[PDB]
């Protein structure tokens, strides 16, 4: 029979803010299901009353006026043909003040609605993983500009998801998902508002992308961890023959745990149209420019290998934290197809890990994005790391959602903040099918 097998709300719910319950439905989909809301009839009743609101959707957005109330949700699993028993769940919290402005609300008037079917709405994210923001390193070495209570992770999963779902998006690519915030928070609240995700995991945080299952449908995952490709795979031999004379850098490479997902979509809208979206987090630190050309240098292979051998020539989306400026080799290499031997990355850790090599490339990629002034902001760095890279074989730029101005990111000084979830800026643009 239908049956909720998984049925919780959120520890904290704010006015202005979606509450998304996660319900994991057995024998029965949320379509074919009755929900709906209820309110504290008057604020510390201990719920012993109850006013019903006219929301019969699965997400509720309290308003000012149910601050200090506590919410039920009735709900009533069913497959199309009957129901399961009913469930009911009252939140622990009262609804409370969310932040006064948030750096997205702005950024929400680009993208009112879901988008016509000629485009595809792309965001590329890195959400700060809870697996760092936890530590009392980052609250006070890293952070200490951010009040406490705005880095605790429940407090950034709803301006997230209230972020997120408000982007009416199509594919959304995110780095650092924690494993608990991919099946507690991104995974109801996606879900409620059309999309379904895949998640590929590093060790505590790793990679998702989500797709609206209105204008996509997954046909096929081909994720990889870069060092078993290039240590194991023979369709990168010649990568790895260029760098048997520098097995120093080789040995640092092959020490990485990034790795790269890659998922083949079909459109539902034109039976012509697939799509191979790659995301990622290249290795991060600052004198590891000679990784991040070689695991973009395997990236790319392995793309061309799933969108031209595996498929019979597909195009591309390729969103991540690329930990890479737009002056540094790995950027030139992605936008112009080639780096010279002579690329001074080459030798980006000292003469000891140098790796000059020549390396090309036959994708026609553009940053959709183009070069914002910072995509992370923080104490101490600013500069452009992410980027939402498109065939332009296949694919132009409707419009690039502007990212926030500098005074709303440095209001209380730099991200995150109470207004911002994150130490990086979601990208989002239209991208719409040649
Ligand atoms: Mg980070």
């Amino acid at each position: 029979p239908p049956a909720f097998t998984e049925l919780q709300l959120p520890r904290y719910i704010m006015a202005g803010f979606p509450v998304c319950p996660k319900l994991s439905l057995e024998f029965g989909d949320p379509a074919s299901s009755l929900f709906r809301w209820y309110k504290e009839a008057k604020p510390g009743a201990a719920g012993s009353s109850w006013t019903e609101t006219d929301v019969e959707e699965r997400v509720y957005t309290p308003s000012n006026a149910d601050i200090g109330l506590r919410l039920k949700l009735h709900c009533t699993p069913g497959d199309g043909q009957r129901f399961g028993h009913s469930r009911e769940l009252e939140s622990v919290c009262v609804v409370e003040a969310g932040p006064g402005t948030c750096t997205f609300d702005h950024r929400h008037l680009y993208t009112k609605k879901v988008t016509e079917d000629a485009l595809i709405r792309t965001v590329s994210y890195n959400i700060l993983a809870d697996t760092y923001a936890q530590t009392e390193f980052s609250r006070t070495v890293l952070y200490p500009y951010c009040a406490p209570y705005a880095l605790e992770l429940d407090y950034r999963q709803n301006l997230i998801q209230k972020e997120l779902t408000g982007y009416n998006a199509d594919v959304i690519c995110l780095q650092e998902v924690d494993r608990a915030v991919f099946s507690d928070s991104l995974v109801p609240a996606l879900e409620a508002f059309g999309l379904e995700g895949v998640f590929r995991i590093k060790q505590h945080e790793g990679l998702a992308t989500f797709y609206r299952k209105s204008k996509f449908s997954l046909l096929s995952q081909h994720d990889i961890s870069f060092y078993e490709a290039l240590e194991s795979d023979p369709l990168h031999k010649e990568l790895l023959e260029k760098l048997v004379l520098y097995p120093s850098a080789q040995e640092k490479v092959l020490q990485r745990s990034s790795v790269l997902q890659v998922s083949v979509l079909q459109s539902t809208k034109d039976s012509s149209k697939r799509i191979c979206v790659a995301n990622t987090h290249l290795y991060w630190h600052p004198k590891g420019g000679y990784i991040r050309l070689i695991q973009m240098a395997v990236a790319l292979a392995h793309i061309r290998h799933v969108s031209c051998d595996l498929y019979p020539g597909i195009p591309v989306i390729f969103c991540g934290d690329f930990n890479s400026t737009p002056s540094t080799g790995m950027y030139h290499f992605v936008i112009n197809g080639s780096i010279p031997e002579d690329h001074e990355d080459w030798a980006s850790n000292g003469e000891e890990e140098r790796c000059n090599m020549s390396l090309t490339h036959f994708f026609k990629l553009k940053s959709a994005c183009g070069e914002p002034a910072y995509t992370n902001y923080v104490g101490g760095f600013h500069g452009c790391l992410d980027y939402i890279f498109i065939d332009l074989n296949a694919l132009e730029v409707e419009q690039v959602i502007p990212l926030p101005s500098h005074e709303e990111v440095t209001t209380h000084q730099a991200l995150p903040s109470v207004s911002h979830p994150s130490d990086h800026i979601a990208l989002v643009c239209d991208l719409k099918w040649k």
